[PDB]
DNA sequence: CCGACAGCGCATCAGC
DNA sequence: GCTGATGCGC
DNA sequence: GTCGG
């Protein structure tokens, strides 16, 4: 974290642009710059030096000079003092409450944790659960705990159908010492790109995880994606573990590699890699990698037999999961 | 100078 | 209900 | 806010 001060600043600006200004591209621009700077192996001495990195432009270079000279950014200092901005940024910290809903709650006078707690009947299901576990959801998950959760999920999925294959992706698969949540990619031979010879594949698994009391709440649930809450069990007299966010993504068995590439991230790594793919004349999603006709129409899916094959198509040297934490 | 910015699942909504 | 745009998050 | 055509 040679440039932790600078990256935090850019990150705070990104969150401002997303939650308050509602300018998603400025948000992504700041996140991109913070990312490229975070992996820069030198302690940045100036904005000029930073402007050499891809993603860092004139505006950010100037902010970096101000920050380096004073240790602060007036622009942020003022933002931190604006009541509306502060209210919106706080409210968006509740899962399910986005930029729009946050600004709307303010208009209605709901702008603090206490306000939210006395107005649950005004929150949709997702927001209600986000408020319920407001504190827990901001706690990190130690890898050791992720290892315990993995054992449970994999073992429970096996009990349902020995043919299910569950893989923990996200920051965990990238080797993180702590994760924000758990990401599980699920496959079953009955569900392929050609057919779904069996229904309730995702339902069965969720059902089984709820039965053993691993999954405690549901934020959203569909045929291929589940978003909810889980908790490791605690021993006698032992204090309870915090409730954790968990996402389960069922993907066509024959499209596992594209699926694991996507669910391993990071999100910025995916944005960078997908952007590169385009420049190389391909389009990548969690299911396939396809070429792009002159027109701009995705052609047919290209054969893929490993994560590496995806890298090869776009002429990128393979990068292990551990090196995708952008 | 200026168009584009990765790609998509689920919940919710308005219009018909 | 069906359909498509919108909000939100992964 | 940044970048490539
Ligand atoms: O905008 C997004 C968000 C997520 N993703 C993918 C990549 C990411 O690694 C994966 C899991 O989403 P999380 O939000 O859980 N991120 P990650 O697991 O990498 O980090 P964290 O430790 O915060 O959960 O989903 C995208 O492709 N685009
Ligand atoms: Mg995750
Ligand atoms: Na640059
Ligand atoms: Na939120
Ligand atoms: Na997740």
């Amino acid at each position: 974290t040679l440039n932790g001060g600078i990256t935090d600043m850019l990150t705070e600006l990104a969150n401002f642009e997303k939650n308050v200004s509602q300018a998603i591209h400025k948000y992504n621009a700041y996140r991109k710059a913070a990312s490229v700077i975070a992996k820069y192996p030198h302690k940045i001495k100036s904005g000029a030096e930073a402007k050499k990195l891809p993603g860092v432009g004139t505006k950010i270079a100037e902010k970096i000079d101000e920050f380096l000279a004073t240790g602060k950014l007036r622009k942020l200092e003022k933002i931190r003092q604006d009541d509306t901005s502060s209210s919106i940024n706080f409210l968006t910290r509740v899962s399910g409450i986005g930029p729009s809903a946050a600004r709307k709650f303010v208009d209605e006078g709901i702008k603090t944790l206490e306000d939210l707690r006395k107005n649950e009947d005004k929150l949709n299901h997702h927001q209600r659960i986000g408020l319920k576990y407001f504190g827990d959801f901001e706690k990190r998950i130690p890898r050791e705990e992720m290892l315990q959760m993995q054992d449970i999920v994999l073992n429970e999925v096996k009990k349902v159908d020995s043919e299910y294959i569950a893989t923990v992706c996200g920051s965990f698969r990238r080797g993180a010492e702590s994760s924000g949540d758990m990401d599980v990619l699920l496959t079953h031979p009955s569900f392929t790109s050609e057919s779904t010879k069996q229904p309730k594949l995702l339902h069965q698994v969720v059902e089984q995880l709820q039965k053993v009391h691993f999954i405690t709440d549901t934020l959203s649930k569909g045929e291929t994606k589940f978003m909810g809450v889980c908790q490791l069990p605690s021993k006698n007299d032992e204090k309870e573990y915090p409730h954790r966010r968990i996402d389960i993504r069922l993907i066509p068995k024959d499209q596992y590699y594209c699926g694991v590439l996507y669910f391993t991230g990071s999100d910025i790594f995916n944005k960078n890699m997908r952007a590169h793919a385009l420049e190389k004349g391909f389009t990548i999603n969690e299911y396939t990698i396809r070429p792009l006709g002159v027109t701009g129409v995705a052609g047919e899916p290209l054969p893929v037999d490993s994560e590496k094959d995806i890298f090869d198509y776009i002429q990128w040297k393979y990068r292990e999961p551990k090196d995708r934490s952008e």
